[PDB]
This record gives structure tokens, sequence and C-alpha cells, in this order.
């Protein structure tokens, strides 16, 4: 516990950077922690739940996976990968906005689902049906990676986000049908593969979402499961403003190498 | 014709490379070509047939888009990013292997749909099925790229592929649904954003896949529909050994703003 403090501290000295991170275990109880109830920007970190608040909206039959979400050149924003490969076509289906969203963090998908889940409000309400008395969102991209000091905006904690996507992913709120679907979703995150993921064995499964914001900001939150076949989900929230990309991918991986060595203990 | 032939050959001037191109109408018929006849590797643009044979598999009830192919760390290759990812679950769905095997050229999923049709002997007897008495897949992931000079092995030529990819994708072969999943996916890919439809407007629905390989090999095939909702194949085959990476996209981009001019005429 003092070790694992003590490690992430030493990280966060000779990176100038600030680091949250929450590992938990399958049921939501904090096993090491760091900065763990302060404030982050969720930045893309938002698109994990916001999928699940959609599957479990198909699960309450409120929403259908093939519906398609009809949109044109006004809905794209500046990273939008996919609906700019789909925009011609003139929609995605819920399925592929989901998937484009978690796997490639596209903008305007997340903000196609956005539209059809009722907005930032109730993203923040599904939150707290959750169980989650603190993370919320408040804007819709690209505003909501602002990450201004002291703004409440946009934001969770390590430990909060670390409990909620335990829940999602280990827990019984969704079907067994869309948890199984995330689940996979999330394994096949295109983004994570120098983040938490580079920091854990090869043979464990491991999901995660990253996001990326200004003032150095740099997050991902992940779901693994060891050999052993034990549970746990790490959350790393970090602002590194003096690292250059590649360094703020390798500080979470370094964190994740530390929880690593924790949870093999 | 002329004019057409004449700017693909200032290109391979320009930029020390051979090209091949077929540009063909919703039926196959070909409308521009230069080389359209000489053979090229393949490359990943094998994908795109693999994937059309494993979905003809579903439509026939030889097959099921969830079922798990099971597989380990012995089945990866150097570049997998969707089977590493997985590797650890121990399988990827059918349909998980098409997507990442089309969307990302991933090399296990496209080896492990292989292994579930009966690998590249029957890949070419699906060709042949089709009508095209031209390509042919001899090798599985990653051997298949090393295009070596007269080696016929992997090749197909700018016409073949046009034409097999015409018919899949706006044919009869494939039951509607299976046409409308290939074609989303194709539409989704994401290596081909510099190329084909870098050089097509983007009001044009364009779906692709592209193909890299040894000796300076560069290519990629796509279906485009204009707004007029007139349907096309283009496909463009290129060895650029003297071009860097980024220049031999810019090459096939090229390619396709003079096919974009030519369209444009036509209608
Ligand atoms: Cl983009
Ligand atoms: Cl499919
Ligand atoms: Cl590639
Ligand atoms: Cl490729
Ligand atoms: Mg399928
Ligand atoms: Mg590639
Ligand atoms: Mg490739
Ligand atoms: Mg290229």
């Amino acid at each position: 516990q003092a070790d694992f403090e003590h490690a992430i501290s030493d990280l966060e000295a000779h990176n100038q950077a600030k680091i949250g991170v929450a590992l938990v275990s399958e049921n939501g109880n904090l096993i090491q922690g760091y900065r763990a109830n302060e404030r982050f920007a969720m930045c893309s970190t938002f698109k994990l739940p916001l999928a699940a608040l959609v599957l479990s909206r198909i699960d309450a039959g409120e929403e259908n996976p093939e519906r398609k979400l009809h949109y044109d050149s006004a809905f794209l924003e500046e990273y939008a990968p996919a609906a700019k490969r789909y925009v011609a076509t003139g929609y995605m289906t819920v399925t592929e906005a989901i998937q484009s969203a978690l796997q490639l963090s596209d903008n305007a998908a997340a903000n196609l689902l956005l539209k059809e889940v009722g907005g930032p409000p109730l993203l923040t309400k599904y939150f707290r049906s959750l169980g989650d008395k603190v993370s919320r969102l408040d804007r819709i991209e690209p505003t909501l990676n602002t990450n201004t000091p002291g703004d409440e905006r946009d934001t969770t904690t390590p430990m909060s986000m670390a409990q909620t996507v335990s829940k999602l992913i280990f827990g019984d709120t969704l079907t067994y049908k869309s948890k199984g679907q995330l689940r996979r979703l999330l394994i096949g995150n295109q983004t994570g593969d120098k983040t938490i993921r580079a920091g854990l064995p090869d043979s464990w499964v491991t999901g995660d979402k990253t996001g990326s914001c200004a003032n150095g900001g740099r997050n991902d939150v992940a779901f693994f499961i060891t050999t052993a076949g034990k549970k746990y989900v790490l959350s790393v929230y970090t602002n590194a403003p003096e690292l250059q990309g590649e360094e703020r991918a390798l500080l979470i991986a370094s964190v994740a190498k530390l929880a690593r060595q924790y949870v093999v203990h």
C-alpha cells in the first residue's frame, strides 16, 4: 500500500505529472489507489458508460442495435474517422456507432449516441442509477475535453470510474447478452495498446477505453482477468503537460506495470 | 481512353512506378484501364473475396457468423492487431475475424478464415466459380506478400479483381443480407483513407480493401456509388519501389482522381 503509493509519487515527480489511480476488485473494493478520490476530466473514458447506457436501453426495449442513426456532414467532428467514412450513406447503425465510439473513440459516433440517449444530463442520471455519485457529463464532443483545473464539468474520480466500470463489466445490471457485447468490444479497443495493456501480460484478458484531452490529459480505464481467473478494474487518470504523447502513454503503462506487481502478490 | 491511358503513363514515369488500373461499371464492363490485364500480386486485396467466400458459406448454412474460431498464440502473426487483443480469450467469432481481416488487414484473422474455408486452394476455386479465370491464392499470410517478378502465386489482374469485386458487391452471388454486410464493412475500412478514397469526393459512397507488399507493392480495390446513383469498381495495383510509403498512397489517390475526372465526364 505504502510501496504502491510511493511508486506512483515517484512517477509524478520524475514526469512533473499528476496521476490518479484506482485498482478495484470484481466487487468494487479498493485494492490499491493514489489520488483515487481526486477529480479528473473523463475525456473519452466517458464513452464506455455511454455505450453501456445505450446497451441498457436496448435491454429495456427502448433502442434497437440495427436502428439507423441518420446524419449528414453537419454532424461531423474533427476527429470522426468512422463517421466520415459512412457519411455519404447518410447513417450509421446503433451498433456501428457503439463500436466506432468505443474502439476508435470517434467523436461524431459518440455524439450520435448522446443524441439518442437524451444527452449528457441522461448519462449523468445513468451514473447515479449505478450508485456512482460523482461522475458527470455536461458537454458533448469535443468541448468536454477542455480539462480546465477546478472545472467539475465532465469529470470523474479514479475510484468512481473504476467502481462504475467493475459494475458494468462484472456486475449484473446489463443483460448477459449486452454485458458480453460490451466486454468483447472493449477487448477489441484499438487505441489502448501502449497504455494499461502495455503494462499487463498478454495472457490476461484486457479491455479498455482511453482518453486524451487538453492540458496534457491522458487517461485509460481497463478491466482485466488474470490467468487464475481473478477479475479487476484499473483506472488511470493523468495530467502530464511536460511529456510528449508517447511519453504520456508510457506513463500509463508504467502505472499498470506497478499494478501488475500488486495483483501478482 | 487515350487521355486516361497517357495520364497513367505519365504517373508511371514521374514515379518510376508500374501501375495497373481497371475502372468497371456495375455489370463488370471495362470503362477505362491501363495494364488492366497484367498480373500483379494481390497482397491483402485477397481478403475481400475471402470475406465474400465466408459470407457465401453463411448464406448456404455451412457457416455461422457467431461461431467461435478458437486459437492461441501459436496462431499469431507479426501483423495481427485484433487477434493479439483477443488471444487471451481463446477465440474470435467468424464476424470478428471478417471485420478484423477487412478493416484492419489483420493477418491472423485472415489465416483463421482461410483455415475454415479450406485454404488457398478453395479460395482459388471460388474465384473460378465466379468466372474469374485468373486470380489465384497459393500461400497463407504472410508469405503471400513476396511480390516476386514473374511469380504467379497469389496474383490477380486489375481487370479480373475489378470484375470479381463488382460481381460480389453488385451481383447476385451473395444474398442481399450478406452483400449489405460486406459493403458496410468495406465502407468502414480503416486503411484506405489516403488511397482511392482520397481521390473521390466525400459525397460518393466508397468501400475498399488495400494491399501492401514487398518490392514496393501497394494496391487498393474499391466500389463506389456516385451521387447520381451509378455504381462502379476501381482496382489499382502498383509497384513503386522508389517511393516512400506516403508517396505510394498518394500515387493510388492520384489514379483515383483521374478516374473521378473520367466518371464525371461519362455522367
Ligand atoms: Cl477524423
Ligand atoms: Cl459480417
Ligand atoms: Cl495495411
Ligand atoms: Cl493493407
Ligand atoms: Mg458476418
Ligand atoms: Mg497496415
Ligand atoms: Mg495490408
Ligand atoms: Mg497505400
